[PDB]
């Protein structure tokens, strides 16, 4: 297996990076030999949409292509001030931060492997080799996929990733499998395409393998109006919005069912590196130790090559950058890339060169992992504050909650039936709108559990992130919400 | 009508720009009052696809609009605390108004700097804190105001409810209007010779393309009418096409630019057959001075620009695909669409469940250059410069052709706009096209084969004069002339 200490050698022993405009690359330029001793992935021809199968590809002097001259790109230099690994706080970066300059002629001047003229011009649909090498190495270091022909493709984000895998696998009048309570934007992306959602139940630890098996085993084309679904959308770590994180045992169990029913697993994992210690009343010995500490992903267990892993920089570095990637078997990744060519094309070149300078040249794999440890330490303090505030202010007779292990979401259950629903407007939805609107008026924003339902009126929940608000404000916000609850649940 | 000198006062008398994280806006917050006196666009309910009709407002993005009310604390949308973005300052060195050459910007360039806490320090209306966080599908209000103003000045559209929406690019724009206005089985209308990328974006959606004959000035109205009128008796198993894809200026790959008279003839035909006109205009500012063998001011420069389809859009049936690619940087992955509120809202919906918005890092760098430094003046100055650069490059390739290409078998008109030179050769004369491609590559010149661009007749070759040096432009043409002479004896 590839370790941080093996990367300098892998690069020495592998082909040079092409530093000209929009060069052909793949992950295969960057993968370690070990990868090719593993078996090949299963084929998925039968699962490709008619749209997706239809998609196709587009020393001498060239007057051939429509690439403009960098002369008429009016950016000579792009600089960013970034934290130097010791200190990662805004105060520390101001104090001791490093300035990274990307110049035109950087490649001629031997300064950089990513020229601003190249970053400012058109790119390929897989993204720059400069950034794809880091993403590929990162994928190998963290997940180490157990099949030979895995590949990364850079993205305009997981939102675009999900839209374009939905188009790749699904047709008008198909079902896909989601968790009881899922990401609203994921469902929001699926419906307009004619894709229906068959929900599968979950516990405090997330997706239940029994329910998944039960839905797929008990599937009748006639009643549902469509064929057995073969796509599973799931958030394994810090589930949106429950915050439930599957342990290794649940994931192995889920993978078995997917093997039996021949499912493609789409793991959307934005908070994968936000795994914290379990909450208590009130450190990683090495980078190998930190990586070992992370509960393994579906990609890690992906013996069959049936997994698409949606990764993003949004919850790790910046949602603004609109930069992510997909990890999957060559055949599906190749299909995704064609959709990018006639769509988003690639994430912004300025986004790519700023990320590459920080991740590749400055931080490296060490500095990046150092930053994710700090992000783990940060979100831990915030996780404690929201749970401490919840039980010190919230009415325990009306509100119930499990403290979360990973993510930035807190799931609060509300006994909606312990409020005067005997007379007048006895609609669970009515108490919901009331409880939400009563919260803004006492000055707190929360997410309505009903937005996250994949589709039944039982208990009601509220989603409360501990990422959005200043650490000091976390306590004040829950109190404000506690007050709202008491008022609304009163005379 | 809105002019550059009208802008400072439109701003003074308008609402404050929202400097918060992921704020709600629309062009309707930056459009001058004159717009609202004009009539409204026609309704497009009957042209909206099942997919697009079916789309809905993002409940999270919609809930973010709550972040506006002050002293309100958020446990809602998962937009991270700025402390978890490791970019303190982002700086960019760009040219001053007098000199735009890379060498001139090296010597006299300005360094614009975007820092976290700039909006609290009163340095700019765009905080890096905001740029680096999630944004709404329309793009940042700071960048959207500039593009909306720019759209008013240049095109100043003749209907009330026109709107702009920021973009991942014109390629992403075309992807989303095709899904918004087309279903499996339908036809769309494209020029006989057209952008290969535009045709490839449509084929896998099950959309067929109805070709329409061109001349030296582009799309022919009598051919468009003929195709659509003939649809009544000769349907191709599908309903009459209502979408026209058109590149009016420096058309790819012909280089044919429709003049105002030609755009007026086409538009009248688009009224008769109630067509929606999608005008892909990436080379609109690559318009050059006429070929032989100085735009006094901004006010003169805008006079000399051929009016776009949007400028004649009285019905509101025009969707304009704009991009910064051929004027600032293709790498920026930042464009926009202009159209009636109805289709732009549907466009915006799909963006929310798609690309979402152009990179915030792309947006703050474009806004800082365009709004804070150059201004509309500086940008027009830069566009005039661009005009003059491409003029010189157009000259170079045409001069070469007139000096090397054999008139016996080679025919060519000079381009008025864009970066493409379109060469016509008579195949019958030589002792069939594959033999002309490879032969020329044998002399070490590469050109693009016309057959690659079909949506019979004479054979053509597209030669771009955008990138290569004045030296290599001649050389390359000379290498072609000799290869053609060898193939045709
Ligand atoms: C926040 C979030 C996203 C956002 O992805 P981008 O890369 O920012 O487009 C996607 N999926 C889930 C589950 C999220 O929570
Ligand atoms: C170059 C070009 C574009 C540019 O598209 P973006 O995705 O905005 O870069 C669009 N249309 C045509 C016809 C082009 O030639």
């Amino acid at each position: 297996p590839l370790t941080i200490d093996g990367i300098a050698d892998l690069r020495a022993k592998s082909a040079p990076i092409p530093t000209g405009v929009a060069p052909g690359t793949s992950s295969d330029m960057f993968k370690s030999p070990s990868c090719y001793t593993k078996p090949k992935a299963k084929r998925w021809d039968h699962y490709l949409s008619e749209e997706s199968k239809s998609r196709q590809q587009s020393g001498l002097i060239s007057l051939g292509g429509g690439l403009p001259s960098p002369e008429y790109f009016p950016f000579e230099e792009i600089s960013v001030k970034v934290p130097t690994p010791p200190g990662f706080s805004p105060h520390e970066t101001q104090e001791s931060g490093a300035v990274l300059t990307a110049k035109k002629g950087d490649v001629q001047a031997g300064r950089s492997l990513y020229d601003l003229e190249v970053a400012l011009n058109y790119g390929q649909s897989t993204g720059s080799p400069q950034l794809l090498r880091f993403v590929t190495e990162h994928t190998e270091l963290i997940h180490n996929p157990p099949y030979a022909d895995w590949q990364c493709c850079l993205n305009a984000g997981s939102t675009y990733g999900w839209d374009t895998v939905l188009r790749m696998l699904c047709t008008r009048g198909d079902y896909i499998l989601m968790e009881e309570y899922t990401f609203s934007s994921a469902k929001e992306t699926a419906l307009p395409l004619g894709v229906k959602v068959a929900s599968v139940k979950m516990d405090a630890e997330g997706l239940l393998p029994e329910s998944l098996d039960e839905v797929l085993s008990n599937w009748d084309e006639a009643s549902r109006g469509s064929r057995k679904p073969f796509v599973l959308y799931t958030i394994p770590t810090g589930q949106n919005p429950t915050g439930a994180t599957q342990q290794l045992e649940r994931r192995k169990a889920v993978y078995k069912v997917a093997q039996k029913h021949d499912l493609i697993i789409v793991e959307d994992e934005p908070y994968y590196f936000l795994q914290m210690q379990p909450y208590t009343g009130p450190p990683p010995a090495s980078h190998d130790e930190f990586i070992k500490s992370l509960i393994p992903s579906y990609l890690s267990l992906d013996v069959d090559g049936r997994v698409l892993r949606l990764e993003s920089f949004s919850k790790v570095l910046s949602p603004g950058s609109r930069t992510g990637w997909i990890v999957g078997p060559e055949q599906l990744v190749e299909r995704f890339m064609r959709n990018c060519e006639t769509g988003a094309q690639h994430p912004s070149g300025i986004s790519q060169i700023v990320l590459f300078k920080l991740l590749d040249e400055h931080w490296g794999h060490s500095g990046y992992l150092d930053w994710l440890i700090n992000l783990r330490m940060q979100y831990t303090g915030r996780r404690d504050a929201i749970v401490n505030a919840c039980e010190k202010y919230l009415p325990k007779e009306i509100a119930k909650w499990n403290p979360p292990a990973a993510g930035m979401f807190h799931w609060i259950e509300i006994d909606w039936q312990k409020h005067p629903a005997v007379a007048s407007g006895k609609s669970r939805e009515a108490i919901e709108e009331a409880v939400f609107h009563a919260a803004v008026n006492n000055g707190v924003l929360v997410s309505r559990g009903s937005w996250f339902t994949a589709a039944n009126e039982g208990n009601l929940f509220f989603r409360a992130t501990f990422a959005a608000a200043s650490s000091e404000n976390i306590a004040e916000a829950i109190a404000r919400f506690a007050t709202a609850l008491r008022t609304e649940f009163s005379l």
